[PDB]
């Protein structure tokens, strides 16, 4: 039927009608008045009920004919005479709309709904988040008006309770007494949180007015909130959420609730907190103003198991002061203090009259609520005394039902409150279990609960023996928590496709996917054969370094504010967030290169940005420290990471900030030097030295103390363990440092073009000349090289090679240059000569005019060479992040080239065949108008200065007109357009132009530790030796035992120095002072008011002692 | 003057898309060559005889709770940004460090009044 | 993979990206006709290549005539106020009327049979296309203005001749 509520829901009406007690009131008539005022014993009168069956029973008289034995008269119970039917109401029973719309909903159900029906009913339909606490709140009804000081305490505790730990609380539901309180609370201190607060109020159906307004199936229905002047009955509080309706009999009839709602606090506490901890859902009493069938509630709440505890409030004044009050003047649990009962019942008997007989009767509950003290919490107001009831709700679950500091703890994780359980539980002398911390830390880990984390590490728990193999496994595998939805994805890359249902991940495969998102030759330490063969035989069982391996595990599960946790602690912090920048880079460029409706890369490129951004400032703080350490923090080999080194991790990132730091690019000038020290030489002296072999020994090179922090090759290293260097040391220093071999490359690359000048310019015969031998010799033996730099650079994939390398520019144009030149020489040389005439072979002519061609590659790659300075080289790369940016201009004068090539064309000349010169014509002229040739003597063909006479004829003189305009608009405009494009788009590229070319210095520099000594035509030499060592039989940075602990000591000292001066620059700033100082004025402002009207306090006994 | 045309010029092709990809829903599939074979079926189809959002009725009531949830979400953080302003928190600070010198100076008038009972009851 | 054989071809030629290239290409060979008969010799009767031009801007008008009378506001004219407001909307106007004026000045003249342009009704008529192409080419800005990098300046282009009309006057 479309309809959960009908098929289980239940309402029930009074088809049985038993009159009142004796008595119709007047008007002797009596044969209508027993239909006019009679009650039914239900409750309502008889015209109302309608009765379909009963229907034709009122006409008789009635039902039930008369005097009725009068034992019989009592005999209406609810279960034998009241009829149970379907629905008859559910909706929205949305208030009137006053600060804004306010929701709720309401079911009207029965008073013998099973318990796991009720339960079913609010999780499933309704939508709900099963709670973490339930404040059921109880008080007397309709008594009222708390203090204005006391209002803003109990209603701000009351919220910060609910909002804190996602709280349902229930209340009486109807406007009476507690509700009234509790949702102006609400209207306080909302901020939206009905989110997280779900306040549940169960009232009756009987009592509260307009029930016949919320009759209806389905129905959005309109409820007013205007206190009705004539009536007395009770309405709904605007401020709830969802409402649950009992009827016994009808209006009237207070009470069908108290048996249900209290049913209902024993399904949510047999219900677990979460799907990791075995304790059960904990329920509070919060009690203010109160009752006499209020002290009934709070014993029965005391006297069951478990024992739920009672929580007091005092300042209200009722029996909520009378268990102030009671409570106060008791020691432990004993019977009494001195006999004062005459001053107790005589207490009891002003809140209602009882009268000596049963306040006495009430006694004997007073006796029994003084009795479990532990389990009751009293507030006192005035002394700032236990802080804020929300610390007392949440500590008064702890004190009492006995139950051990681990159940103490997990209660506060799964609440994420550790002010609690810092204040409350990490308190002196709490003794702890063997396993339970451990336990604790395990299940805040999964929890994604970074600070209970931090508070464990603090009390005891060490993490080298807390995280084993197994539980390691854990960690990744579990859904009870924030996972990543794309772990699983990495996973079935690695593992060729495979995947089981259940597939509990090992190890071993996320191994696999931190090799795949690192790349290159990453090795982790999960897939090499020590870990492989410790995993089969399941100390040696845990791990030495445990924070490289969560911190790892935080990154590939997505989770941030743990990584950034897990970063502070630990060694190699630095490098640590070089790898994870790795990380989510690569699995952000994962998410775009895979089918998911969440795409989460933005997400994971702003974390690989984060975790950047923390190693360049890192680096900024190792820097100015000590310069020289800094830059051995950037080559060291980690020994936990691949023995991979801070510049690879980073360059592999492509994380631009770190390799055009400061201190980067001192190293890359440094290892430019080799063995040179080129701060006292000059490059005039470098350069002669090449040509002058014994100016070699002239030089003023480096100590080995002066290269501490340069990486070496290892048979360089053998020559500095040795005025020191003699003769022979002296000519490996030079001819193997890159700025020698960079001169000694570019001075044969200069020598180069000027015979491949005079080649292409002087007449060519049959035969090659000598200068034309040396530049084919120059660009074969280069184009091994070339070879050689693919197969020999990075990476273990030979297809992937080929894709890093034709990803330059000047590569790209050296492999056209290279294959042209011998498409050329293929021409010039293979061809058959005329012997009478040259260039009457056109294929001697074709080869010839490649050369003529192929040799502006050869120009151009001059830049290339020019780009090598600090100053030029940025514009170099300007220039063609320059012509990328102005396409679209130079489309548009292309565009209004052809709007003018075309009309004059055909106004000038209008008897054309059809050829291939009418796309040159239309083209010609109209470009090299806007370099500055007007032709002026072709304007106008019709005058007579005019070079084109003929041409005069029917509407030429359009053209001078159509001229006019065409530059007018190339010039005026659109060059002007491209002068301002230019100078507003300078700094930004100029800007950009100059990251980019620090950081491809390392790939430069780097570059030339693996280029051979010889240039590329006598380079055939050295690839002779090259095959030969290699058939027959980079750089590392070499530290002694003494100083890789003095690095340690100052990679340790630099973070120290990183977070302290990160705190300091935060609390001293004018923005936190401000806040601070708010803050302290807003509490002086609180105590001074109040310490101010202690003083007034004081002035009543100065009028007494001065009498 | 080149940045703010290029400013405004940005902001009017963004507003004159909407014209322009609203145009292409209407438009004939058929280039204009063509298209007169599609001239010819809009005159037969309408003698002879825009684009909606389609929802269904659980997918309005998930679109006016996000109506409301985020307009809700609008003044919250409209009222936090300036209830924690450096402008605000300074003069919030100033009304209040201005009713403390008031109470201060008028306990400070109180407790001499206690001092005249201090020589009084030392008597 | 959903989505039979039938209504693929449904989804691709009624998305308004496919529409628009569906023009373009069909404007693109359109001007390469249309520079093809301007600079070639015409005859008498027009060629193939220019019959292709005129059936062009013929159907091309009457779907102008077709986006004034069905867009938006009941008023006719109104209809009328909005259209003319954009730029290259009265481009067309003036290229599509100017087109039957020189194609009217073409076609409907008296030949010599001894030498062409001996007739000024026919130069008239072919320096008509002749000008008339200008509003084709300068219309292939109205085409690259979809692009998010292009489109700005073609609407800067404009806001620049405005805004330095008195330096030139000057
Ligand atoms: C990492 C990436 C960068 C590296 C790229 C490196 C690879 C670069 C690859 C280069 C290869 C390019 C193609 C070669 C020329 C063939 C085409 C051609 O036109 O041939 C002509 C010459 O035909 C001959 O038989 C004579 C050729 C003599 C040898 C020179 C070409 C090969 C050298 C390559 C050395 C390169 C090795 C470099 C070291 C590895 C055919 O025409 P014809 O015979 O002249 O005319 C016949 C008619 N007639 C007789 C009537 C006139
Ligand atoms: C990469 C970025 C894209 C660039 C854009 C596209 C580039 C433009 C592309 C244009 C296409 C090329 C046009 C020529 C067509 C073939 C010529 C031919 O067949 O014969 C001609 C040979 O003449 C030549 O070969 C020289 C051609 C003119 C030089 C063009 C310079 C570029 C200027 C524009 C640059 C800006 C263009 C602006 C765009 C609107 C001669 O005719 P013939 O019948 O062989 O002999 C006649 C005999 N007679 C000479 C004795 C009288
Ligand atoms: C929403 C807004 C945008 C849409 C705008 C759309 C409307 C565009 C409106 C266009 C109309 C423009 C005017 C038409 C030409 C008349 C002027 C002229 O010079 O005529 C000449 C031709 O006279 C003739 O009689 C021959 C014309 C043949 C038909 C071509 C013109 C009409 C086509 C229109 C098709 C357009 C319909 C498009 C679809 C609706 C008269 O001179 P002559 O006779 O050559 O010379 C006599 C002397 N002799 C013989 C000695 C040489
Ligand atoms: C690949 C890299 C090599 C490294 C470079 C060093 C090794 C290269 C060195 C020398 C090789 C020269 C070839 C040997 C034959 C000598 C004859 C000769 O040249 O005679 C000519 C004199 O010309 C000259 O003296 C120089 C001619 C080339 C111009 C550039 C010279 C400097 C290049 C290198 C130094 C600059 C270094 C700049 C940077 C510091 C006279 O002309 P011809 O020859 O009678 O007539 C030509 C007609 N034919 C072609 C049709 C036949
Ligand atoms: C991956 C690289 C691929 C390379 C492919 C290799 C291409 C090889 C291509 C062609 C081979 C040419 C050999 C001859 C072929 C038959 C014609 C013939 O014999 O002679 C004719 C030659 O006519 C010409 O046009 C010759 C030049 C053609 C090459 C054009 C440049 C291509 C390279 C672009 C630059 C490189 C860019 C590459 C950069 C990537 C005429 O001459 P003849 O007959 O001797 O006698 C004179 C006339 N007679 C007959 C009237 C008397
Ligand atoms: C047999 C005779 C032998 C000698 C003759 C040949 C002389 C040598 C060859 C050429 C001229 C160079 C001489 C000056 C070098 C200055 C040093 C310098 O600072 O270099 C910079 C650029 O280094 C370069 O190499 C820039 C490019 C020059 C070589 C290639 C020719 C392109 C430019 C010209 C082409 C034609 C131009 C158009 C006009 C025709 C690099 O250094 P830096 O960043 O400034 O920082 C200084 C510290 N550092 C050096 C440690 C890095
Ligand atoms: C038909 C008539 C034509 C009409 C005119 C129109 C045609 C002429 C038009 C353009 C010609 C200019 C060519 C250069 C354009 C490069 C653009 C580029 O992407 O550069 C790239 C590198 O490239 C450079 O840094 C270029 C360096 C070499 C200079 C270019 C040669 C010009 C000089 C010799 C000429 C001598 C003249 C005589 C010889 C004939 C940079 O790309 P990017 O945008 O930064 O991308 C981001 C970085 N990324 C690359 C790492 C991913
Ligand atoms: C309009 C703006 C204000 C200007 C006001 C003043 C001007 C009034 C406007 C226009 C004047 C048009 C006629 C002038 C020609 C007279 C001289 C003549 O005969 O010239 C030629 C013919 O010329 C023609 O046959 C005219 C061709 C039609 C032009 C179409 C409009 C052009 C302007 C665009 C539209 C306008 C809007 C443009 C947007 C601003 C010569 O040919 P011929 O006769 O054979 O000569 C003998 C040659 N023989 C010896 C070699 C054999
Ligand atoms: C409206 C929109 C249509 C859509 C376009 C496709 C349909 C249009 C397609 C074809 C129609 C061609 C007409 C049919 C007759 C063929 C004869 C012919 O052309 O011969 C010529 C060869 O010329 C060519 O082959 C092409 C000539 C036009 C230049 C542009 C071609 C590409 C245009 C379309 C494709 C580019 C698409 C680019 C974008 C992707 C030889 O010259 P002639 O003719 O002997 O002499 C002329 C003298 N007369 C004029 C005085 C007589
Ligand atoms: C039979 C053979 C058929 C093919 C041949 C014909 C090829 C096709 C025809 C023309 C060339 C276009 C090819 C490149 C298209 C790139 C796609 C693109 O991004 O387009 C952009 C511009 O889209 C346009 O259409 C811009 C204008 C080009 C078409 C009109 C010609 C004007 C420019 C040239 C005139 C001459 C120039 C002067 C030199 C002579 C729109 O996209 P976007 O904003 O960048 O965003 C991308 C996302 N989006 C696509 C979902 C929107
Ligand atoms: C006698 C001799 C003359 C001497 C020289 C001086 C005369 C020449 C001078 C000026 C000629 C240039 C004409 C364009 C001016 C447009 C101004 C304008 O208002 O643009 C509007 C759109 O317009 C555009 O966006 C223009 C796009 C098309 C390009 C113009 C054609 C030029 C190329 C072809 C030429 C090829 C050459 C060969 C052919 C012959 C924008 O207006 P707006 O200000 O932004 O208004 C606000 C927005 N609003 C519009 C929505 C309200
Ligand atoms: O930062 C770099 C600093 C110096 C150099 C490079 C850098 O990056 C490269 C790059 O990228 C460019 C992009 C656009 C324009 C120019 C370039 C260049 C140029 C270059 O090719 C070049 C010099 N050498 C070889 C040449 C022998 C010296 C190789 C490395 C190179
Ligand atoms: O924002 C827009 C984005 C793209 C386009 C437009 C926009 O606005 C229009 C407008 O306005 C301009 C003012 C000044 C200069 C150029 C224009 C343009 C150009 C244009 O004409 C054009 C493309 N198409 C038709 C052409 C088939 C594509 C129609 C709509 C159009």
């Amino acid at each position: 039927q479309k309809s959960w509520i009908e098929s289980t829901l239940t309402k029930r009406e009074c088809v049985y009608i038993i009159p009142s007690s004796k008595d119709p009131h007047r008007c002797l008539p009596g044969c209508q008045i027993c239909q006019q005022l009679v009650r039914c014993f239900c409750g309502r009168l008889v015209k109302q009920h309608a009765c379909f069956t009963a229907s034709l029973a009122m006409k008789y008289s009635d039902v039930k004919l008369g005097e009725h034995f009068n034992q019989a008269i009592e005999e209406w119970s609810v279960e034998k005479h009241t009829e149970q039917s379907p629905t008859d109401a559910y909706g929205v029973i949305n208030f009137q709309g006053g600060s804004h719309s306010y929701r709720a909903k309401y079911v009207r159900l029965s008073y013998d709904t099973k318990p796991e029906i009720i339960l079913q009913l609010l999780l499933k339909e309704w939508q709900m988040e099963l709670p973490k606490l339930v404040i059921s709140v109880h008080g007397g009804m309709q008594k009222f008006e708390l203090h204005p000081r006391i209002k803003q305490l109990l209603g701000k505790g009351l919220i910060k309770a609910a909002v804190t730990t996602g709280a349902w609380i229930l209340t009486g539901g109807v406007n009476t007494g507690v509700a009234k309180h509790v949702g102006d609370a609400l209207k306080e201190h909302a901020s939206r949180s009905s989110r997280k607060i779900c306040t549940i109020g169960i009232a009756p159906w009987g009592v509260i007015e307009n029930r016949n307004d919320l009759v209806g199936r389905d129905v959005v229905a309109p409820y007013q909130t205007l206190l009705n002047p004539l009536s007395k009955l009770n309405v709904l509080n605007n401020l709830h959420s969802h409402f649950i309706l009992v009827d016994d009999g009808t209006v009237g009839k207070y009470g069908a609730e108290v048996r249900l709602r209290r049913e209902l606090e024993k399904t949510i506490n047999q219900q677990r907190i979460h799907a990791r901890i075995g304790q059960g859902v904990p329920v509070v009493a919060l009690i203010f103003e109160g009752g006499p069938n209020v002290i009934l509630t709070v014993l029965e709440y005391l006297q069951e198991s478990p024992p739920v505890p009672v929580v007091v409030c005092e300042g209200t004044g009722r029996a909520a002061d009378l268990l102030a009050y009671i409570h106060k003047q008791t020691e432990e649990g004993g019977n009494l203090p001195d006999a004062a009962e005459p001053d107790i019942i005589s207490t009891i008997k002003k809140t209602f009259n009882f009268g000596q007989s049963e306040a006495v009767h009430l006694f004997q509950t007073m006796m029994e609520c003084m009795k479990k003290k532990e389990l009751i919490t009293v507030f006192h107001i005035g002394s700032e005394d236990h802080q804020d009831i929300d610390v007392a709700i949440l500590t008064a679950l702890l004190k009492g039902t006995n139950a051990s500091a681990f159940d103490q703890l997990i209660l506060t994780l799964a609440w994420d409150r550790v002010d609690i359980a810092k204040n409350h539980v990490f308190v002196y002398g709490q003794q702890w279990l063997v396993g339970s911390l451990e336990q604790a830390m395990l299940d805040a880990l999964v929890m994604d609960r970074v600070s209970f984390v931090k508070l464990l590490i603090e009390n005891g728990v060490s993490m080298h023996k807390f995280l084993t193999i197994p539980r390691l496994e854990e960690l990744y595998n579990t859904k009870q928590g924030p996972t990543n939805p794309m772990l699983f994805h990495l996973i079935r890359d690695v593992k060729q496709g495979n995947l089981p249902p259940g597939y509990k991940i090992t190890l071993i495969d996320i191994g696999l996917v931190i090799e795949y998102l690192m790349g290159g030759t990453y090795r982790c330490t999960y897939t090499r054969k020590r870990f492989r063969l410790i995993y089969n035989s399941l100390e040696t069982k845990r791990f030495p370094y445990p924070l490289n391996e969560l911190l790892i595990w935080a990154c590939l599960m997505k989770r941030q504010v743990m990584a950034r946790f897990l970063w502070q602690h630990g060694e190699e912090s630095m490098a640590k967030a070089l790898v994870a920048c790795k990380i989510y880079r690569s699995m952000a460029y994962e998410a775009k290169q895979s089918d998911l409706v969440d795409d989460t890369s933005e997400e994971l490129k702003q974390y690989s940005n984060d975790f950047g951004q923390l190693a360049v400032e890192l680096l900024e703080q190792s820097f100015r420290q000590d310069e020289t350490m800094a830059m051995k923090l950037l080559t060291y080999e980690l020994k936990n990471w691949s023995n991979s080194t801070c510049l690879k991790l980073a360059v592999s990132s492509r994380l631009r900030p770190f390799v055009a730091h400061t201190c980067t690019q001192m190293l890359l000038s440094d290892m430019w030097m080799g063995r040179l020290n080129m701060r006292k030489n000059s490059w005039y002296k470098v350069i002669l030295s090449i040509l002058v072999p014994p100016a070699i020994l002239m030089l003023e090179y480096k100590t080995k103390a002066e290269m501490s922090h340069i990486p070496q090759s290892q048979d360089a290293h053998q020559m500095t363990m040795e005025k020191k260097l003699p003769i022979t040391r002296k000519f490996y220093a030079f001819y193997h440092a890159p700025i020698v071999k960079f001169w000694f490359n570019t001075l044969a690359y200069l020598g180069f073009l000027m015979l491949y000048t005079f080649v292409v310019l002087v007449k060519m015969e049959q035969l090659p000349s000598v200068q034309e031998w040396i530049v084919i010799a120059y660009i074969f033996t280069y184009a091994i090289e070339k070879v050689r730099e693919v197969f020999m650079s990075e990476a273990g994939k030979i297809s992937q090679k080929i894709k890093v390398w034709f990803s330059d520019y000047f590569n790209v144009s050296d492999t056209i240059a290279i294959i042209s030149f011998f498409v050329g020489f293929g021409l010039r040389f293979g061809a058959k000569w005329n012997y009478i005439n040259a260039y009457d072979n056109h294929v001697f002519v074709a080869g010839r005019l490649i050369y003529c061609l192929n040799i502006i590659f050869w120009y151009v790659r001059l830049l290339d060479f020019l780009a090598v300075n600090q100053q030029a080289g940025p514009y170099v790369m300007m220039i063609g992040k320059m012509v990328a940016n102005m396409f679209y201009i130079v489309v548009i004068m292309a565009l209004v080239l052809l709007s003018f090539g075309v009309p004059r064309k055909a106004i000038l000349y209008p008897h054309e065949e059809p050829s291939w010169s009418l796309a040159k014509d239309i083209v010609f002229h109209p470009y090299w108008m806007i370099f500055g040739e007007v032709y002026a003597y072709e304007i106008d063909v019709c005058a007579n200065d005019s070079t084109l006479p003929t041409i005069c004829g029917p509407g030429t003189w359009l053209t001078p007109f159509l001229q006019a305009v065409y530059l007018f608009v190339q010039y005026i405009i659109m060059v002007n357009l491209l002068i301002a494009f230019f100078n507003n788009v300078y700094l930004q590229v100029k800007a950009i132009s100059n990251i980019v070319w620090k950081y491809q210095r390392y790939h430069f520099i780097m570059a030339y530790h693996e280029k051979p000594v010889l240039p590329p035509p006598l380079i055939i030499l050295s690839h002779i030796v090259s095959l030969f060592c290699c058939v027959c039989k980079g750089p590392k940075l070499f530290l002694t035992e003494e100083d890789q602990k003095k690095l340690h000591d100052f990679e340790e000292q630099c973070v120290e120095m990183y977070f302290d001066e990160k705190d300091d620059k935060f609390n001293s700033g004018s923005e936190e002072r401000i806040r601070v100082t708010f803050e302290r004025v807003e509490q002086m402002s609180i105590q001074i008011k109040e310490v101010g009207d202690r003083v007034n306090y004081i002035k009543r006994s100065l009028q007494s002692l001065d009498s």
